[PDB]
């Protein structure tokens, strides 16, 4: 439940498909699904969540851009 938590499995599914350093739509897509597959209901389909939590134009949804998801799966 934690952040510290939230790390460890998040590197679990980054590390799971390429690098642990990057995150992708099929990465982000199984977390998501387990994380927190009620967010894959939300109005944001996956290419909106992956473009959309992808803001730093490379493909990787690192930690960093998780942090925006956070804000999601805190409301
Ligand atoms: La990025």
């Amino acid at each position: 439940k934690s952040p510290e938590e939230l790390k460890g499995i998040f590197e679990k599914y980054a590390a799971k498909e390429g690098d642990p350093n990057q995150l992708s739509k099929e990465e982000l897509k199984l977390l998501l699904q387990t994380e927190f597959p009620s967010l894959l209901k939300g109005m944001s389909t996956l290419d909106e969540l992956f473009e959309e939590l992808d803001k730093n134009g490379d493909g990787e949804v690192s930690f960093e851009e998780f942090q925006v998801l956070v804000k999601k799966i805190s409301q």
